[PDB]
C-alpha cells in the first residue's frame, strides 16, 4: 500500500504534478521495461528503414506504414480498457473490505466474557486466537506474502496462533478441503461451554457472540472466494489483445517516412515518436492498473499490507480483552457537566472555521409574504 | 473455473502476456471456430473477386467494397458490448454470491444444538442435511452439471442427500411448483422440535438458527430467480446484431481491393487482413465473455464448479456438527500470556516487510507552529 | 419472462445466433412495425425523388441530401442510450427483487406457530393468508395483468385472499389511500394475539415474526414506490428526441442519389439501405429494451409472471404452513453416519468433473528455499 | 411526481412517441425559453451576417464560421453529461429511498404497544406522532413546499403534529442545530416508559420497537446529509461550462454561409438550423435532468410530493395503530381449507396467461442417455 | 462543504448558469493558476513564433505545430476522466457515509441506560463521551483541520472528550497502532457494568448498545481503512499523464499560424485560443473535480466540515441523553383524536398542492369490459 492522502488532502496549484514524482508504486517502476521493450522494436524498425532497406523495399515499407496507422483505433481500447479495469478496482475495493477484522469481536468479548481471574483470560484470550487463527489461515491460503511467513502449519504454530494439542485435532480432522473454518467452529464451541459456565452471563449475549463470528467467518470466506473465482481469463485475453493490436498498429504506422517522398500528414521527421510513447504510457499504465490490483494479496507496492494487518489485529485484540478488560478509570463528572450546552476550543490555526454559519437546512432564507404563510 | 490468481499476483513485466499463452478457458478455444468461420468467408470473396469475376464485375465489387466499408463502424458497438458485458459480468458475480453455503448455519448448529450422544448427532447430521439438500435441489434445478450428476430424485435419495421416508413425504407433497424449500421447512420444524425437548437451550439460539435458516434459503431463490429471469432477449438479440453487422460490413469493406485501380487507402494488397482479424479476436471475444458468464451453471470451462462446491459444503458441515462438536483442546496460556504486546516472527523471505513505518494516519506529520496550538 | 437460459448454459459456436432465432419476446416481435414505417417513409422519399422530382428539385435534393448526412452522428446516441438503458435495466431488476415472497415468513410461521388442532391451522393459515392478500392487493396496484384478474375486492374475496368480515373492516377502514398494508397490520395484530394465547411459545419468535412481516412489507412499499416514482419523462423524452432525429436525419441523407452526378460517396444505388436498416434495427431495438423493461408490470412477453407468482406464493405457504407442520419424517441415520469423510458418487456424465485438483489457495505452489522459511 | 408507468406498461408500437406529446414535467416545458433564447441569438448572428455586415465583414464572418465549427465537439460533452447525469440520478433515486416512512414502526406499535383503553391509545398515538413530528421537522427543513406548509414551529404545532406542552419543551432546548431528532429521543424515553408500565410486554418488543426507531431516524439523518452534502459545485460547473462551450462553438459554426462563397460544405442556406436546435434540445435537456433532480425536493413537476407523503403517512400511521388496534375479524376457515391445493380462479381477460408451462428450472430437458445417468 | 441546494431547488431558465458565478468552491478558484500558467506557455511560443523565429524555423515550427495537432485527441482523455472522476465521486460518498455519528447511539441510551441521579447521569454522559471521543480520535488521525484543532492528546484532554486518568490508562496501554478504538472498548466495558449493576434493566437492551456501539466503531474503522488505502497511485499518475500529454498537444498544435501560408485549417489568426481555453478549462476542471475530492477531509472549500460535525455531534448527544432523559410532556389527546381521519392545514402558498388526485396505483383507470372480468 502505498499512501498520499496527505499529499492530496488539498487540491493545490501543484495538485498530481507532485505525485507524478513519487517512484514507489508508480507508473514508471510500473512500466519502464516495456517502455523499453516498445522503444527498441520502433528505433530497430526505423533503424532497418534508414539504412538497411533498398528503394523499392522503402516504398514497401511506406505503404505498409500508411496502410497500417489507418488501423490504430484507440477508442475501443479506451472503451474496453476503460469498463474492465473499473471493474477490476471495484473488485480490489470490495476485496480489501472482505478483509477480516476482530474489532467487532474483541468488544463483543471484552464486554460478554467475563471473569478477572485466569479462566476468563484464557476464555477471552482463546476466542481472540480463534478468531486471528481463522484470518491468518485463510491469508496464508490467499497471500503470497502471508504464505511466505507462514509456509507450514508448523510456522503457524510456532508463531503462537495455534497451539500444539489444537494442531493435534486440526491435522486429525479428515478433510480434503481448506480448514480455515476450523477455529471459527471452535469459536463456537468455545462459546457455547461459556455460556454453559455462566462466564456469558446471557443468551442475547451468546447470540451477538454467534453473530460477530459469523460475520468474521463471512468476510473469511469471502476472501477465500475472491481467491477462487478470477476475473475471467476470456475477458483478461480480450483487453491484452486489444491493447496489444493497438500497439502493433503504433509500431508499424507511427515510423517516421521520409519527408522527399511527401506524403500526405508525413513531412516532419523527428526520429523519437514522443506522441506514440506517451499514448503508450497511457494506455499500457491504463493496463498495469488492473495488472496491479488484480491480485491485491501479492507484493506489489499497492498490495494490501497483510502481515501488518496480522500483526496490528492480533496485538490489538489481545490488548482489548485482557488488558483492557473490567479496567475503567473511575466515573467521574466531564468538563461540560455543568454546562448546559457544549463545544471544545478552537486553536489558532482552526478559530476561522468558526464565524461559518451552522447549517440548519437550505430552506430556511425562503422569507415568504405574510399572505401566504395562513393555513387554509 | 479457471484460476490464475497466482500466476497474476504481481504486476511483472511478462504480465498478461503469459495469460495470452493459456488454452483452458480461453478466447482460443471459445473463439476459434467463429474465427475459422469468418476467415473462410472473407477467403472465398477474395478469391471470387481475384479469379472468378469478370472486369466489369469486378468494378462493381470495388464499388461495393468502398460503400459498404463506411459503415463498418466500431464506436457503438463498442457503447454496446461495454454496456452489455458489463451488465453480464455484474450479474456473474451476484448469482456466485447467491451460492448457499453452509457455514454459518454449521457454526450456529455446532454452538447451539447440544448432546454428545446419538439424538444430539442425529439432530445436528439431520439440520445440515437438510440445508444440503436443499442446495442439492435448487443446483440440480439451475445447474446442468448437477443435474446431470442427480437426473432424478431417485439419485439424490441414493446419494444420501435424501432418505426413503423423507422421498415419501416429499412426492406426497402435493405442488406443481419446484420443491427446493421443503427441506428449509423440515429444517424449521426440526428446530423447533428440538428447542421443545431442550437439546436447543434458549429462544435466542433458535432465533439465530431460524435467521441463518433464512439467509440460506433465500439464497437458494435467489439462485432460483437468476435461472428463471433471463438476461433481456432483446437486449442480447440487439448486441448479437450489432457485432453482426458490423462484422458483414467488415467482410465486405475489408476486402483487398486491386492497387493498379488507385483506389484511395487501397494501395496494398496484402491477402490476409491481420488487423481486421485481430479486430474480429476483439469484439468476437468481448462478446464471448458474455455468451461464457450468461449462464454461469453450464459446463464451461469458466463456469462455477458446482459439483465440487457441493462435496466441499457437505463433508466440510458433517465434520463441524458432528467430528467436532464439543471437541476442543483444553484451555492452555497462549504463547504471549506474560506478553505486554505481541507480534509473530518472520522469515527471511518477509522481514523485509518490517522497518516499513506503521500507518497512524496521514496527518501525523503536519509539524504546526507553536503559537498555532493554544486553543482560542 | 421469456427464459432461455438452458439455451445459453454453455458458450457455444451458434452461441447467440441460435437466440436470432427465437421470436417471443424479440426484438422482431417489438420492432418490425417501426421498422417497416422507416422503410416505408425512405421508399417513398426515393420514389419522389427517382421518379416525381425535375432536374432543379432533384439538384436541391441531393444537396440536401448530403448537408442531412453530416448530422447522422453515431456516439451522442449511442452514449444516451447506454446510460438511459443501464439505468432502465438496473431499475428492473430491482423492482424483481421487490417482489414479496412468503418463503422466509412460512418458515418461520411453520417452525413458530404451534398446534396441530383447528385453532394452530387457522392461525398459520390467516397470517400466511394475510401475508399473500398484501401481495396481491399491492400487485393489482402496480401490474395491468393482476388487475385485469381482479379487478375488483370482490373479486379479491371471491378468489379466496380475503373473507366477508375482512372485507367489511376493510371497506370501513377510512383512508383515501392504497390500503395494501392492511392485511399487515392484522398479521401483527395476529402474531401479538398468538403469542398472548401461548400459540407463540417465546417472545423471540414474535419478534422474528414481526422482523419478516416488516421485510415483507417494506417490499411490497418498495413495489408502490416504483409503481409512483417513474423513470423521469424529462430523461425518457430526451432519449426519445434523440433517438428521432437520428433517424430523421438518416432518413434524409442515406438517400441513394444518382451516381450519374458523381457526388462524393455517392457512386453506388443499392436502391435498399441495408446497413442503415441494420442500424435503426440495432439502435430502435436498444431502445425497445427499454421500452419493455420501464414497466416490468404490464403485459410484454419478457414481463414479470405476476399471476403465476400469486398462485405459486399462496399454493407453497399453504402447504408449508398447512401440510408439511410437525410432519417430519422420524430421526434416523444418514447414508454417511459411519463414514469419518463424506462424499455422494458420481455418474458416467459427470465422473469426468472429479480428478480435477481441489482448490486450496493460490499460495500452494509457490515452493520456498529451506533458507528463506526460517524464521528470525 | 409525474406518473406515466400506465402509458409505458407494455412496449407498443406508439411507444415513447405518445410520451413526447405530454407537456407537464416534460422537456418542453423545462426547454423552450432556453431554446428560444438559443435561437434568437442564432438569428441576430445570422440577420446581421446577410443584411449588416460589407463584403469584407462577411468574408471575415465566414473565415470565423468555419474556424469555429471546428470545435463543436459533441463526443466530450456527451461523456460528462452521461457521467454526471447519471450520478444525480442515482443520487436522486437514493435520496427518495431516504424518505422515513412509519409503516415499519406503526406494525411494530400495533402488535407491541398494548391496551384498548384511552392509556394504551394515548400511548401508541403519541408514538407514532412523534415519528411524524420528526419527518415533518426534517421535511420542512429539506424542502421548500413543506417549509412553505410549515414557515414556523407555530405552524407546526397549530398542524396537531406537536403540542403545546412539547413545544415548550422543544423551545426550551438549548441546541444551535437542527432538532428533527428531538421528537426521536422523545419516542425512545416513551418505549422505555411503556415497557416499564408493562404496555410492551416484552424486553423482545422495545428492542424491536427501538430498532424501527433508529431506522426511522437514520432516514431523516439522510435526507439532513443529502440536503447538506450538495452535488460538488466545481462538477457542477465544469458541466454547465462544457455544454455552453459546445452550444457558443455551434452558434457560430452552424450559421449559413453564402452559397455563392462556393465553401466546403456550405452550399445549402436553409435559413433554419433545424438539426443545431435538435442537439441544442437533445444536450440542453440531457443537462436538464440533472437541474430537475439535482434537488428532488423543490416544486417542479418532477420533484417528490413531500406534503402527500406527509398527509398519507400520518393519516395511515393513525389508523394503523388507533383504528385497527385489536380489532381483528375472527378467526375463520379459509375458501381453500379442505383443499390440499390452492389456486384462485381467472378472469376471461387473464385464463390465456394459463397453460404457459409451469417453470421447474432450465435443467429439465437435458434428456440424458440411460448409460451415462448409472452412478460409478 | 459549498451547499447551493436553494439555489437548484427548482430547474429555472437561470439554472446553472448562476452557480457558474459562485467563487467558493468554484472551478475558477480551483483552477486560475493553472489556467494562467497555460495562457503563460502559449503566449510566449506565440510571441517566440512571431516575433524572434527566422523564416526557415517558422517553416519548421508550423510544421511541427502541424503534426501535433493530430495527437490532440479528446476522446481518450474523456473515457479516462470520465472513469476516474466517477470513482473519486462515489469513494467521496461513501467517505462521508462512513463519519461516525452518534445518534443512534444517544437514542438508544437515553432508551435503556436509567436513573435520574447523578450516578445515572454519570453513565449516559460517559458512553456518549466515549463515543464523542472514538470519534475525535479518529477524526483527528485522517483529518488536517480536526489534527490542527486537536495536535496532541493534551488537546483532546483540555478539551473535555477525555479526562486525566482516562489519558493515563489511554498512554499506559502499550500499543505502536492507532488507539481510535480504545474508547469503544471503554464503552463495552462500562455498558457490561451498568447492565451488572440494574441501570441497564435487560440483556436485549445491553446487546442493542452493543449492536450500536459496534456499528459506530466500523465507521470510524471504515474512516482509517479510507485513509490508509488510497486510490492507486498509479491510476492517478495515468490520468495526470494523459491530461498533461493532451495539454501538451494543444499547447504546441494550436499555434495560430501564418494565414499567408495557405495552410488548411490555418487561415484565421485570432491571437487568443479561446475554444483552446475552454476545452482547458473543462477537461482540468473535470481532474480537479478528483483533485479535491481525493482527500474530502482537507481545508478545501468543498470538503467536510468536520470540526463542526465534532461540535454538533458532540452538543446533541449530550442533550439528548443528559437534558431530554425522562423528560416527556405528559400524555395528552392530540389535534385528530376524534377524528376518524386526518390532515393537517395547507397555506395559501401550498393550497394549490391540493386538488392532484391521489395516487392509488397506475392500474385503476384501465376499464375493463364487463364480460372480461368474470372468472372462469
Ligand atoms: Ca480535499
Ligand atoms: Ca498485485
Ligand atoms: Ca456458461
Ligand atoms: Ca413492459
Ligand atoms: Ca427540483
Ligand atoms: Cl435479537
Amino acid at each position: 500500500t502505498v499512501t498520499y492522502t496527505a499529499r492530496v488532502a488539498n487540491a493545490r496549484f501543484g495538485g498530481f504534478s507532485q505525485l507524478l514524482l513519487l517512484w514507489r508504486g508508480s507508473i514508471y517502476k510500473l512500466l519502464w521495461r516495456e517502455l523499453l521493450c516498445f522503444l527498441g522494436f520502433y528505433m530497430a524498425l526505423s533503424a532497418a528503414y534508414r539504412f538497411v532497406l533498398t528503394e523499392g523495399q522503402k516504398r514497401y515499407f511506406e505503404k505498409l506504414v500508411i496502410y497500417c496507422d489507418q488501423y490504430a483505433s484507440l477508442i475501443p481500447v479506451s472503451f474496453v480498457l476503460g469498463f474492465y479495469v473499473t471493474l477490476v478496482v471495484n473488485r480490489w475495493w470490495s476485496q480489501y473490505l472482505c478483509m477480516p477484522l476482530p474489532d467487532a469481536l474483541m468488544c463483543v468479548v471484552a464486554g460478554t466474557v467475563h471473569g478477572r481471574d485466569d479462566r476468563g483470560r484464557l476464555y477471552r484470550r482463546t476466542l481472540m486466537r480463534y478468531a486471528g487463527l481463522s484470518a491468518v489461515l485463510i491469508l496464508r491460503s490467499v497471500s503470497t506474502a502471508v504464505f511466505k511467513r507462514f509456509p507450514t502449519i508448523d510456522h503457524v504454530v510456532e508463531a503462537g496462533f495455534m497451539t500444539r494439542e489444537e494442531r493435534k485435532k486440526f491435522e486429525n480432522l479428515n478433510s480434503s478441503y481448506n480448514k480455515y473454518w476450523v477455529p471459527c467452529v471452535w469459536f463456537s464451541n468455545l462459546a457455547a461451554q461459556a455460556r454453559r459456565e455462566g462466564r456469558i452471563r446471557d443468551n442475547s449475549a451468546l447470540k451477538l457472540l454467534l453473530e460477530e463470528l459469523n460475520v468474521f467467518r463471512g468476510k473469511c470466506g469471502m476472501l477465500f472466494h475472491y481467491d477462487w473465482i478470477s476475473v475471467p481469463l476470456v475477458y483478461t485475453q480480450v483487453v491484452t489483445i486489444a491493447l496489444y493490436s493497438y500497439f502493433l498498429a503504433c509500431l508499424i504506422g507511427r515510423q517516421f517516412l521520409d519527408p522527399a517522398q511527401g506524403y500526405k500528414d508525413h513531412d516532419l521527421d523527428l526520429c523519437v515518436p514522443i506522441f506514440t510513447l506517451l499514448q503508450f504510457f497511457f494506455y499500457a499504465g491504463w493496463l498495469k492498473v488492473a495488472e496491479q490490483l488484480i491480485n491485491p494479496f501479492g507484493e506489489d507496492d499497492d498490495d494490501f499490507e497483510t502481515n501488518f494487518l496480522i500483526d496490528r489485529n492480533f496485538q490489538v485484540s489481545m490488548l482489548a480483552v485482557d488488558e483492557m478488560y473490567d479496567d475503567l478509570a473511575v466515573l467521574e463528572k466531564d468538563l461540560y457537566w455543568d454546562a448546559a450546552e457544549a463545544r471544545a476550543p478552537y486553536t489558532a490555526a482552526t478559530v476561522f472555521q468558526l464565524r461559518q454559519p451552522s447549517f440548519q437546512g437550505s430552506t430556511f432564507d425562503i422569507t415568504l409574504a405574510k399572505e401566504d404563510m395562513q393555513f387554509q
